[PDB]
């Protein structure tokens, strides 16, 4: 549980409930929902950097 009960509750802020710290401008939350299921995803960086393999090959054009 981790108590460690000293200065880490209710002790300054800590936004309870401002939701228009970082919402008054809606810029993390459409943006942290979506970038994370695809951009690690649809590609993982296994696609750039495997598949070029099958392309390497020729640079310029292969198909001799």
């Amino acid at each position: 549980m981790e108590e460690g009960g000293d200065f880490d509750n209710y002790y300054g802020a800590d936004n309870q409930s401002e939701c228009e710290y970082t919402d008054w401008k809606s810029s993390g939350a459409l943006i942290p929902a979506i970038y994370m299921l695809v951009f690690l995803l649809g590609t993982t960086g296994n696609g750039l950097v495997l598949w070029t393999v099958f392309r390497k090959k020729g640079h310029h054009h292969h198909h001799h």
